[PDB]
């Protein structure tokens, strides 16, 4: 029986058998007052202390959300949906510390992603019991609110001031400064990681002032704030609460009153109404996501990242050989997951339509313009690969770039990786390659289990992987120093060297995308 005293009360973990060893794993501790009620749409506050001992020994419910149900039985959407109960009721977190207790372990806190209006810390490829076995580090991860119960947004209004989420992530990396040395943790040695708009919280993090001190380094999978996607605006989030009270029926005049209207509405109506407050919205996107609150967010984050306004810190960035397309299947037309999606120039053209909905003839002509000019022009899936990388480009990986290059030009080290191994257990078909999030399950030791039939030759990359992120969380410096590994090199803003993940040859390789990252970052935005 293992009972630890936290600041709040004592809590109860259990025992997990890993690889022949041991890990204790406390799931489901709550960190915040339940946003129930009066409540839900503000801050997170403090929670009350306890006197019994919470029995912290089965994961919490998942906070509401509308569920994917594009593809009803495949595992390839389904791996992604919560696994618990949906609950307002859900600001809770996970501790997977090593057997024996460590004396001054390094944390990890995992930010899940899912585009802000979705995701769950208790899914299984999220299961930190493998990196507290393997590496000796405590993993922590925690739920945030999502959607507009996590980010509805009256900029000012204490009421419903915006970021909710993003405070329900502080509030937990406090918890950890408060309570993990409790754990056998180091409070001292704390490492955010996350994927895609977990990722993008990480990067917000970095430029919070009230999150300065609550972590020391950051790892950024599949996504940063600049990304299109990332922060919705001042305009679109008014006008997206406003539409939002019409579809509730809550349009009032004073602006306390609407939030007081959609505090008397159930989750579900709050819910499905999420889907119109835009009215020609793209596959990402992000209906309430990260404003500019004037609190978590001072100003305009590529002002504050442009200007060298975060915190100095190592960081470490990367993205997946084919990020975007897992986003074609949502809507272009002509794309399947049941196929192999030989789309024509004319559908291509219309993909464009489907993901720049509101920009020019000439914006969506310029994009066709530098994506159609191949080696050959018989090559049948040229428009498919041409629609998948313009959506990469476009919404991930020149973003990351973008950011590692302006971050790094502040002095810090910071070490770039292209992701592009295709998990021999992947479900969707072959032309979506090195999709997005399928990166994650070798970031947590997923194939360290031989049971779990990947190959040998993912057992070692995940190996490899494992061993480079946890010297970066505990050292700064994402090295493996034994098996004569390929050195990573510092990304600099002339070389702009970068590692490649793969089971064969890890290469250092130069300036990523340079030619399709240029039109995106320095031509398409006049547009
Ligand atoms: C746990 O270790 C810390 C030291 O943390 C180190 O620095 C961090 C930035 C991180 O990178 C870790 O890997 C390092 O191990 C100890 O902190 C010391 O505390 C004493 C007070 O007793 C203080 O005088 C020292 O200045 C601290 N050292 C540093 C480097 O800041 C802490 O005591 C250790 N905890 C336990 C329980 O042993
Ligand atoms: C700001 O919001 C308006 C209002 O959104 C409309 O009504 C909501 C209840 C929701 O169902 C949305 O899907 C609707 O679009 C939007 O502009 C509207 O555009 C549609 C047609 O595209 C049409 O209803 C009206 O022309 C507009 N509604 C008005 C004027 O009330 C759009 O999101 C934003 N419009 C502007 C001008 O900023
Ligand atoms: C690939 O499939 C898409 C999707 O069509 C559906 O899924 C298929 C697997 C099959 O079950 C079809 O019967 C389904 O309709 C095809 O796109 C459709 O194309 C037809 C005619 O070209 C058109 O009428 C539909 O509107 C299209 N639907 C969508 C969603 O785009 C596509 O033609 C298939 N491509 C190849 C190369 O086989
Ligand atoms: O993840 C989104 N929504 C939550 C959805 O319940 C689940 N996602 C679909 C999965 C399919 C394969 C891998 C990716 C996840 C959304 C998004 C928006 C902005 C940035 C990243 C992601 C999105 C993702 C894929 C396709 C369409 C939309
Ligand atoms: C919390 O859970 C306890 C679980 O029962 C047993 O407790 C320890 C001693 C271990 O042996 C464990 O494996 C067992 O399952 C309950 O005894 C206790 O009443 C519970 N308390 C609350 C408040 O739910
Ligand atoms: C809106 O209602 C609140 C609560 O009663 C009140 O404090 C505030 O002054 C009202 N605003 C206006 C403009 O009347
Ligand atoms: C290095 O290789 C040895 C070979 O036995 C293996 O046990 C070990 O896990 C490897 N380490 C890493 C970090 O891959
Ligand atoms: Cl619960
Ligand atoms: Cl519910
Ligand atoms: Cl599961
Ligand atoms: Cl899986
Ligand atoms: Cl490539
Ligand atoms: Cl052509
Ligand atoms: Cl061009
Ligand atoms: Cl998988
Ligand atoms: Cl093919
Ligand atoms: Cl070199
Ligand atoms: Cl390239
Ligand atoms: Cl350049
Ligand atoms: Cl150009
Ligand atoms: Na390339
Ligand atoms: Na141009």
């Amino acid at each position: 029986d293992i009972i630890i005293a936290t600041k709040n009360g004592k809590v109860r973990g259990m025992q997990l058998t890993v690889f022949g060893g041991t890990v204790t794993a406390f799931l489901g501790i709550p960190y915040a007052q339940p946003p129930l009620g009066r409540l839900r749409f503000k801050k997170p506050q403090s929670l009350t202390k306890w006197s019994d001992i919470w029995n912290a020994t089965k994961y919490a419910n998942s906070c509401c959300q509308n569920i994917d149900q594009s593809f009803p039985g495949f595992h390839g959407s389904e791996m992604w949906n919560p696994n618990t109960d949906l609950s307002e009721d859900c600001l809770y977190l996970n501790v997977w510390i090593p057997a024996p207790k460590p004396k001054n372990a390094t944390v990890l806190i995992w930010i899940y992603g899912g585009g802000f209006q979705t995701g769950t810390s208790s899914l299984h490829v999220y299961d930190g019991k493998f990196l507290a076995r393997v590496e000796r580090v405590i993993v922590v991860s925690m739920n945030y609110r999502v959607g507009a119960l996590g980010f509805l947004a009256l900029p000012g209004n204490p009421e419903a001031p915006g970021n909710m989420g993003l405070f329900d992530q502080q509030l937990a990396l406090q918890w950890v400064q408060k309570n993990i040395a409790a754990f056998g943790g180091n409070p001292k040695s704390v490492t955010l990681f996350g994927e895609s708009a977990g990722a993008a919280s990480v990067s917000l993090h970095l430029l919070s002032p009230g999150s300065h001190s609550l972590f020391t380094r950051a790892i950024l999978q599949s996504g940063s704030f600049n990304a299109p996607w990332a922060v919705t605006s001042l305009y679109e989030a008014r006008n997206r609460t406003l539409n939002l009270a019409k579809l509730t029926g809550c349009s009032r005049e004073n602006e306390t009153e609407i939030i007081k209207c959609l505090r008397n509405k159930d989750p579900q109506e709050i819910l499905l109404n999420e889907a119109f407050v835009v009215p020609y919205g793209t596959p990402l996107s992000v209906n309430f996501g990260p404003t500019v609150d004037g609190d978590f967010l001072t100003d305009m984050p590529d002002i504050l990242l442009e200007l060298g306004q975060f915190k100095k810190t190592q960081i470490l960035v990367g993205v997946n050989k084919d990020e975007g397309t897992a986003f074609l299947v949502y809507g272009a037309p002509g794309f399947s997951k049941d196929n192999n999606s030989i789309i024509t120039r004319k559908e291509f053209q219309e993909g464009l339509k489907i993901f720049f909905p509101g920009v020019s003839e000439f914006g969506k002509e310029s994009i066709l313009f530098h994506y159609t000019d191949w080696v050959d022009d018989q090559r049948p899936e040229n428009y498919r690969e041409a629609l998948g990388d313009v959506v990469g480009d476009y919404n991930f990986i020149c973003p990351a770039l973008e950011f590692t290059k302006k971050f790094s030009e502040w002095g810090n080290n910071a070490f770039f990786y292209y992701f592009e191994h295709r998990s021999s257990k992947l479900p969707w078909p072959e032309w979506m390659g090195v999709m997005h999030g399928y990166e994650i399950e070798f970031v947590f030791g997923l194939p360290l289990e031989r049971r779990d039939q990947y190959t040998k030759a993912e057992e070692i990359l995940s190996r490899s992987i494992v061993k480079r992120w946890a010297n970066f969380a505990k050292y700064g410096n994402p090295q493996e120093t034994q098996n004569q590994s390929t050195s990573w090199p510092v990304f600099k803003s002339t070389e702009q060297k970068y590692l490649t993940l793969n089971t064969e040859s890890t290469r250092i390789m130069t300036k990523l995308r340079a030619q399709q990252c240029r039109f995106w970052t320095s031509f398409f935005p006049k547009v």
